[PDB]
């Protein structure tokens, strides 16, 4: 019974205790394959995301997030990182499959021009950037299937780089702890619709 | 009949011709209330929407936007923007209404502290990354409504700032044209789970 967009987005609390019950992969898999129909820029796909469930690997990604303790508690950890590098290097894999032949290098040289002129920075602000489009529609897919989550910015990059093996390279974006919920969050207020919207 | 998430996430293609019939205001304010509950960093709320329907203001954007035709087509263009001055100058609007006293200083400081070391490219980068979160919600709302939309990047930030008089410091992560579909749209792919899904 998944439950409609707009109840979802507007009863999300981030959940930071969870029961004991593991996920079951296949379910994870579902949620995932949704999520992964965001959209991006040039249909780029730069996010890339390690399913942590390992009891050892997790102790050692909360003390990397300041200590946090429901890194450890939650039956799963998922690790969003970009890296726009591979994304370029397998071009063929995201241009559509139509268009073939001169289109398709104009179109691969365009891309690969765009980035050669840009710093080590600012392409990973450019492909966390893109890769939060994945993490909205993630935390609001967790939320529609009965999953709490709490995503993550407290930790140091380079401490998970190294736990995980990723390439220096590599920006990342969120940790994303989930689970089934064991309490109920606590209330979060928005700033009104008239401060934030102007209407033209 | 709001559509559940799972089937919006599978079913969603960007539409770029639209009928001629109006979104009514009172709609677009439901959907934007919804977005609007997205989640970010410390609560900061970086994002700003300008809501463009006058069409003297849309065939400019239009200019801006390198003449993509949709821009002018479509009923209503969103402006998202980030502003992430306007949201330190008002960190009382954000921080949770139960915590106050001398609990409020410290967490504004911490707040004032992290963004008073960073540059003005790496804090517009930054804040234009939470906004893309919103964007993740956003796109999913609008199809489960039944409206089109198309994000955009291909635009000029300097012409967008000067025809809607933003600050100079302001990102602008996207344009959104939306409106009732008059096509299908095209069918695209995505890489395959377990290309960018590593299970530990
Ligand atoms: C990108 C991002 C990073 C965040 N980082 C942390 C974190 O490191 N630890 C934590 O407990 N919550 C963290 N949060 C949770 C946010 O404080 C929270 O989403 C916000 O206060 C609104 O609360 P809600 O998610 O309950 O609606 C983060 C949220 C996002 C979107
Ligand atoms: C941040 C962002 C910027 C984009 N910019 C443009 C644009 O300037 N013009 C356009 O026609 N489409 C643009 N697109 C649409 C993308 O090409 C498209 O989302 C992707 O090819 C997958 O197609 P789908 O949205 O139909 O699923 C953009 C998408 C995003 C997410």
């Amino acid at each position: 019974p998944v439950l409609d967009a707009k109840t979802a987005a507007l009863k999300r609390r981030s959940i930071r205790r969870y029961r004991k019950d593991p996920v079951p992969e296949g379910l994870l898999r579902e949620i995932l394959e949704a999520a992964l129909r965001a959209p991006s820029a040039w249909n780029l796909q730069p996010w890339r995301i390690v399913v942590v469930r390992d009891p050892a690997t997790k102790r050692a990604l909360r003390e990397a997030a300041f200590g946090q303790a429901h890194v450890e508690e939650a039956p799963v950890v998922l690790v969003l990182y970009a890296d726009l590098e591979d994304a370029l290097a397998h071009l063929d894999e995201v241009i559509h499959p139509g268009v073939q032949g001169e289109r398709r290098e104009a179109q691969k040289q365009a891309i690969q021009r765009a980035f050669a002129a840009m710093g080590q920075e600012a392409r990973k602000a450019w492909a966390s950037g893109q890769s939060y489009i994945l993490l909205g529609y993630l935390l609001l897919l967790l939320e529609a299937y009965g999953l709490g989550s709490v995503p993550m910015l407290g930790f140091d990059p380079e401490r998970v780089r190294a736990i995980l093996g990723l390439p220096s390279r590599a920006a990342i974006p969120a940790l994303v702890a989930l689970g089934y919920p064991a309490e109920e969050g606590y209330p979060s207020h928005r700033l009104p619709l008239e401060r934030v919207v102007l209407w033209r």
